[PDB]
């Protein structure tokens, strides 16, 4: 239901990303959640909700 | 270089997401950028930087 508008162009850097143009309108998915891209100890990469992770102090 | 720690478990909902467990340590990729998942007018889905889009008021 939530529509967003591109403020700037973005050229996708990876196949999971999307190319967008300034002023393009898009559906915002996943209840408007913010994501971080992470890599685990087995070298698998993917997106997780940014609220579920925090920087480590060590 | 930046390591994050899972605060909670997360079960991935899509193949682009990652399953993580509480207390797991992960590499944070993409200069710690936040992402939104969007769908365009051609029904292609992907992640874009959340700073590059904003909610539309119409
Ligand atoms: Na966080
Ligand atoms: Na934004």
């Amino acid at each position: 239901e939530v529509v967003v508008v591109a403020k700037f162009d973005y050229v996708a850097q990876q196949e999971q990303e999307l190319d967008i143009k300034k002023n393009e309108r898009l559906w915002l998915l996943d209840d408007s959640k913010s994501w971080w891209r992470v890599r685990n100890s087995m070298n698998k990469t993917g997106f997780v909700p940014s609220n579920y992770v925090e920087r480590k102090n060590s």
